[PDB]
């Protein structure tokens, strides 16, 4: 990724649309904070549905811009109503469960 | 410490001497890392014999 990076700054790359999953996604950003390119002057675009899925605190206060996608609205009361049920469950039998948060994945399973 | 950099950053200081244990050492690192602005232009001298001792 250093070897990467630079050679996005061969260019000097302002403009980063990333596509990968919210490990591979968690990877990258890790790899931006490394580099430290997340400054304000960047803008990245993650192109999944797991928006909140990521790691969003860690470059909340970077300075570059995010923006996404996110499929799974939490403003809504039948998401709210959910998540009231879906955060009370226990987390040991049912494992990522108790997370306020919840993927997209988990919740298209749920929609099927 | 976002409330205590951009304090920081009304003078806007490239040049930081930190006096620390390296817990608060990387502590302060981390939240260096976590504000991005360790980027070239910055300076920073860590006054500590743990030089190593920290998260190089």
């Amino acid at each position: 990724y250093r070897s990467l990076f630079q050679d996005l700054e061969l260019k000097k790359e302002r403009r980063v649309i990333l596509d990968c999953e919210r490990d591979k996604v968690n990877d990258i950003v890790d790899q931006v904070i490394t580099i430290g390119k997340h400054v304000k002057g960047y803008h990245y675009i993650i192109a999944n549905l797991g928006f909140t899925d990521g790691d969003l605190l860690k470059i909340q206060f970077g300075g570059a811009e995010v923006s996404g996608f996110q499929i799974v609205d939490y403003d809504d009361s039948l998401v709210s109503k959910f998540i009231e049920r879906w955060s009370t469950l226990e987390e040991k039998e049912y494992p990522g469960a108790h997370t306020a948060t919840i993927k997209y994945t988990s919740a298209l399973t749920y929609d099927a």
